[PDB]
């Protein structure tokens, strides 16, 4: 069945000024591509093609400039502004008719993710077509995040929201993949002491004991971008990885052409444009190149 | 006698695609501010209050977003677009009206400087009344810049735009300080083989002219740029390195402007609370009570 | 079946001068730990414990030191020298009564790993009791390492080291897994053009038919350390993931722990000597604290 | 009249192991080069050329192997041990036979210094023939250093250590400059709490005798130290890309030696050739060639 992908690409607030006065953080390079490129490519890794981009009403045109309708990429492409920063559960307020009878998966943009089998562990969260599945990872600063606590045999039993008291060291990613039940849980939401809490909507699906969560390993990098410390960490981390190995991370183009997406051809209509930056040569070399 | 300056922030062109599809490369940040923090306060620490930025006219309203017309930091902005991206010393050319018959300074909006006594470097530059001054600095690769050639007493003699086989490792940094002869050196230059109003040709008219006065910026300054990826990561490491070590910031505009006096403790108190929450905010709070030597 | 270890820790030459002119690189940290903790921790994950560490004549007591007989790591340590550095091969040559009977095993003092089911891709390389098998990994460089080509189908069919014109972008990584034959095979080589290559001890096994060659997919991060330059990504990358999760990689400790080659009791001994610093309040909190 | 110098460069404890198990702090490399040479560097600077080094009994035949006795770089360099680490204060009890009747420069092993003019800057420290100079500098984490407290007109009127509460943001360089009184003043100092013979301590004495020169480290130098991991990572990557930078290194004691002229070409070129394989020995090739301003 279909399943579709929201981008919450919002307002950090006033949280990174001035380094964002100018601009929303999901439009700054983390090293060579933009922030979004990482999320866009985590949907386009759990095999999504339609997907909507929320952001500012100031900044949407600029998503837009930057990524157009998908077409070019065999996406699909919608976008949809968000008001105020009230939440993240408002990415289901705002993306219901967009939603509409489908399955969904919610992927923040500024959250970093790579790892060996990443295709996979998405692959088996998407392919479960009811209740909700998340992702939990072991971090030093679990108070940031929603927190998840696992009883004496490895079963979930509560779901903090920034406790001040952290419970265990598990934190939740920042992607989510929702049933069909998403939209009307959204709706039923109250604010919280003031915002529409993404963990309120999973904890919903807890109490009906349909939140599937899986352990993300210590062998998987999640970065977010929430520091001007760690936004920095992350460019090193991508340019570490990159340099070593001759290969991109979250290039879409690459993502499309190998999900068969797009043909050898299209891709190298892709490749024309950037063919004297290292970034076209780059998918250039992916239409001779084997890589396994 | 008074002097402007000019701040290029213009198109970077399809390079740094597709970090730079976006924005601009010149509001990227360095660590914890925009890029052209930067050469603003460059400018900043030279004396200079009345600065024209040069930018695309995509762009241009998001400078005015983030830099107003100077008033908040006691400096006049103001702005003018470059519709098309045809070399450096075409900013003459758009800057004119602008700089009328007094002294200029051009920056790049994509340069930082740091180290000791920066300031009594660019006080001398601005001192000399007379002709041209730039500053030269030994790098690794002046493959890339124009190149400065010096003869065995350290007058120089020669400038070079990117020679494959440079004569010397001491580059022009972007930084420049002019009299009132370069309008019209600029306006009457020929477009490069590659069709841009190239700045050493305009420097390079000042040295014919014995009047290129060219300073060594020393190794124990930085003078760092951001032309590649990984040199925009470096920039941010040695910024964030200086600045958690020292508890001290690097090219905070409301600092130096505070520090110039052109503007007073109750302006500055004015300045911070809108960011009060965050570490910067905090930092214009504390420059207030404390001594900074 | 028992298999053997061993760690080449030898000789980097006069490259890394002057930094590496007081002591030899697989001494120097990377981030918080000795760089030797890394193949060392290597060895553990494949599930080995009897192992031979081979350096030069001056820095053998230093490795000695530091590690001492490993009981107290539940593992059993046992030192050797290299008189020249006359190639990687000769491990095997110095090893062989150590080696003796048994299955073996040679990395790299020199070499980072890091990934989700490392274990695993190790638990079925250890597992193959006959042959060899070897990782290739794309890398920017090629011709640094001995490159291996790939058919238009996906087998092995060539391995050159260091050659001036690489044909794939595949590196053999410094993780080698061989069988009784090894020695063997090792006493037979001549210097080469003047070492005794490793890449001869496994083209003996490509030949044979016996070189089994599994891709390190692009999910796994290959760091050496064989620049300044990449020496210091290797930390910056270590620095990134410990600081993120709260946990360490290739903490041995926690290594032996965990495959239970120590108990809490044994493991609470090794917290003690250094419970001022953060290195041990991390064994003690391994006592207290559930790791998935 | 001459000033010798005392680097200390012994046991850091436990604090860095399991890093530190195997070999000192002070030959761990930051960057491309071993710790020690920042320091050493900094003391030539100073036109130091006779330097005492104190470590470990179980390090100092490494650094004996790494240094030798200075005569390749024109410098005499002689050992000491410490075999208990008592406190910075007590190199002054090891080093007394050595300083004799001489003026003296304490230094750090793990701190680096980088800047402009900052020859000139070691040059005024060392010319005050009389009482001791040491260096204020401005720091996020000063709970952990030396602190100085100035009066309204910039005089130190205190100093402490390690304040919970610090009266400034102003923390002490690791480097220090002494007339003949030290070794009395730290012959009489009696162990901290702790049981350390304090370095502000000394430095007390001599404010109490009006006799401290407290000069102020511009925030355009860096000084870094390398007290704990990151730190000591963040350092290699500073100067890395000032080296990458500039094609010049910072703290390569070859390069400083020969620009003193403590070394001449014909030195310099043999101390080039056992590694003229890589990048140091070409880089030490090359200053026979090359103008450095
Ligand atoms: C979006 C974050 C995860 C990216 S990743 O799966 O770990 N990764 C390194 C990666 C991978 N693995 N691949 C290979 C791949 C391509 C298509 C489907 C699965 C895997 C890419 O083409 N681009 C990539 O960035
Ligand atoms: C970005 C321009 C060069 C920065 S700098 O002169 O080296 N520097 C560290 C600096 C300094 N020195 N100062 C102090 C200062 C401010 C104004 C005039 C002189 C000195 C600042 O307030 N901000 C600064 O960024
Ligand atoms: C030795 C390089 C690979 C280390 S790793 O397997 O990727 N890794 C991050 C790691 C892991 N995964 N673990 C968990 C683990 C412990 C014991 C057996 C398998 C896995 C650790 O205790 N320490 C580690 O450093
Ligand atoms: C490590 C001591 C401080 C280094 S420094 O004075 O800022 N500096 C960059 C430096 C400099 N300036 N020089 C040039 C120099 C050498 C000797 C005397 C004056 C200047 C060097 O040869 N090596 C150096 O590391
Ligand atoms: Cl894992
Ligand atoms: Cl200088
Ligand atoms: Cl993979
Ligand atoms: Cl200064």
């Amino acid at each position: 069945m279909k399943r579709k992908g929201i981008i919450l690409a919002g307002g950090s607030g006033t949280r990174l000024h001035p380094a964002t006065l100018a601009i929303s953080k999901q439009l700054l390079p983390v090293y060579d591509k933009p922030m979004i490129y990482y999320p866009l490519s985590t949907l386009m890794l759990a095999g999504i093609r339609e997907i909507l981009i929320i952001s500012t009403p100031q900044d949407t045109p600029r998503f837009q400039q930057l990524l157009g309708d998908g077409s070019n990429w065999g996406l699909d492409l919608q976008y949809a502004v968000q008001p105020s920063p009230d939440g993240l559960a408002q990415a289901f307020l705002i993306g219901e008719s967009f939603i509409g009878n489908d399955l969904s998966a919610l992927v923040l943009g500024d959250n970093l993710y790579y790892g060996h089998d990443f295709h996979e562990l998405l692959g088996s969260a998407s392919q479960r077509q009811t209740g909700a599945s998340v992702f939990a990872y072991h971090v030093l600063d679990p108070e940031r995040y929603g927190v998840v606590e696992f009883d004496q045999g490895g079963k979930a039993i509560s779901l903090e929201e920034k406790p001040l008291e952290p419970k265990s060291n598990y934190a939740v990613t920042g992607l989510y993949f929702y049933d069909q039940q998403v939209v009307d849980i959204a709706r039923d939401l109250k604010p919280s002491p003031g915002e529409l809490e993404i963990t309120d909507v999973n904890r919903a699906y807890l109490e009906r004991g349909q939140l599937s969560v899986e352990i993300m390993g210590r062998g998987y990098a999640w970065l977010d971008t929430g520091t001007h410390d760690s936004l920095l960490e992350a460019g090193q981390f991508i340019a570490t990885l990159e340099n070593r190995q001759g290969l991109k991370v979250a290039c879409p183009e690459e993502i499309a052409y190998r999900q068969k997406w797009i043909d050898a051809a299209q891709l190298e209509k892709l490749a024309a444009p950037l063919a004297k930056n290292g970034y076209g040569q780059y998918l250039k070399r992916l239409l001779t190149e084997t890589v396994y």
